[PDB]
């Protein structure tokens, strides 16, 4: 099975840890084993300026989707699978959700289901909306902090510093060429993602445990001096 | 402390992952340091053709009659009372109550009977209890054993299996061992026939984070 | 940011798995990088005399003891209510339960009392906080240090660990470390004689997972 997902991730935090805005939006295609991406799109979005964010992730997926011809695309909202074309206030009211999850996706059908139409017209292919249930959009999830704090070492201020609140329990590693996520559950099975870029100089780096938010992990870059 | 639990798992999918049926039931004998099992029964169902919890208590029974525990493990978690106290009035102390109500019938005396015969409890405990979750971990493990033991005969394979855990194939025998730490190390190990000409794979299923599945083909 | 926080944890089992007491309650300094504590106190209970309203009246007032030592940010109280500052529960915040109103007449002037003196608030914040987590760890292992010292001559001791953690036995110390690597490894140091003539083993609870077991028996 080939796999096309989306996923946000990755926030600015201000120095008391308080989110400001998000930063990465990132389409992956995932094929067996099912535990990396190597063929994935980004999308910044400006967290000084901040839900949009499923908007760019059905756009993302579709594009990625028209290029390389997935089964099926896999979309970050917890609905049981159903396929998004098919999401009209009725359906959405025999989910058992929230009553404000309803009200939410009521809203964002209108955007969200013309969609899922069009583009299953055009190739058979679903959108559905999977959720957490899916390794792919935990996939996504993972390159989204990565590309969040690729984002942050291309963008930080001259002798100024930044803190990157990453997706839940996940860890990234600096390399000279690149940057590698993972996973910190092993109980996922080991996924994983790696992003070329340019490590500058002059900035030291730090991951640590969100103390206000228990296993998620920050990201935060300082300037030397 | 020494226990007998029971557990059902791992599953036949198809190509798509989708599940066809459930494969073992596994009780196991578990004591201190209760990480593993080293006596244990398996019963195999037909999952071309899949009422796990009936199979589970007669094959703890069945083990229990052999080594003779202190109590038993049963796989639903109710908070560790005893079966064959479970009568509807007891029960009702929502959908669940209704479906238990129905299996109280021929599992309460059936306790009942095995209490008064050995003076052995059993005990509603399910998600509560290491012994269970270490007789989960072996349904995984046979489950695998039992995909080696019929890969020539069906070509190709997909296990389903329990959740986050991980199998690994040595010369002579399955190993399986759960993926969160959390649990303690908990493990397992079935000695059996690795047939040649066949080559195996462990992966995520894409569908159901957290589970893996063992993929086997000639 | 520096916060201090508290919990009650570690328990005496006995033959059975069976709870009987708790035993230490923790209030701990956490700083950047936030894995750990240099910073701590303890108060051990009496786990044989043991509902559960004194050990978040013992945590308040050894945070509050510990942080008008080292002046933090903020203190975090061991109770999942959002975050909300002590200071400001009364009845109609807290109907927003009868337990609390009953709590509030004791640990709300307390926090009053205590942001008056120094703006520092109390936060009811629970499962979301990294430094009560280290709190609880720090009580797990003290438990274990607790143990060590008071295990009966020929006798022995079960310990319930906090949630999915372990501990390690060095020559001068013990050493207690989450189970769970999504918590970004967190663990807890504390300097101890350890007793010669006894044997010790980890092992999981089999009554309850994730929890694990910290057993003492002694050589013969
Ligand atoms: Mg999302
Ligand atoms: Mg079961
Ligand atoms: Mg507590």
């Amino acid at each position: 099975m080939r796999i096309v997902a989306a996923d946000t991730g990755g926030a600015v935090l201000d120095e008391s840890f308080q989110p400001v805005g998000l930063i990465a939006t990132v389409a992956v295609l995932v094929e067996k084993p099912y535990k990396t991406s190597k063929r994935f799109l980004v999308k910044y979005a400006d967290p000084y300026n901040y839900r949009q964010a499923i908007r760019d992730e059905i756009e993302l997926a579709i594009e990625l989707a028209r290029e390389v011809s997935p089964d099926v695309i896999h979309l970050d909202s917890t609905l049981g699978g159903i396929e998004v074309r098919k999401l009209d206030e009725s359906t959405i009211d025999a989910l058992q959700i929230s009553d404000r999850g309803k009200e939410i996706w009521k809203e964002l059908s209108k955007d969200l289901q013309p969609l899922a139409k069009k583009f299953w017209e055009e190739t058979g292919i679903e959108i559905i909306a999977i959720g957490k249930s899916s390794v792919p959009v935990r996939i996504a999830e993972i390159y989204a902090g990565i590309f969040s704090v690729k984002w942050a070492l291309d963008n930080v201020k001259e002798k100024g510093g930044l803190l990157v609140g990453l997706p839940r329990y996940m860890e990234v590693e600096i390399k000279k060429d690149k940057i590698i996520g993972k996973s910190l559950d092993p109980r996922e099975g080991g996924l994983y993602g790696e992003v070329k870029t340019e490590v500058p100089q002059g900035i030291k780096w730090e991951l640590y445990p969100n103390p206000l938010v228990r296993r998620f992990m920050v990201f935060e870059i300082t300037s030397k001096s």
